[PDB]
């Protein structure tokens, strides 16, 4: 399951969103660019600008 709690959307049709929530390792299981901190373990964001958010997690 992709989830994400902190959402950001730009006003416009259709909107870019991207998710800024911060996970371990590795970004979630439907993003195409993760984007990381070289260090253990590792902070990785995923910067897709899918146009809608997913729903929170847990």
């Amino acid at each position: 399951k992709p989830c994400c709690d902190q959402c950001a959307c730009t006003k416009s049709n259709p909107p870019q969103c991207r998710c800024s929530d911060m996970r371990l390792n590795s970004c979630h299981s439907a993003c195409k660019s993760c984007i990381c901190a070289l260090s253990y373990p590792a902070q990785c964001f995923c910067v897709d600008i899918t146009d809608f958010c997913y729903e929170p997690c847990k």
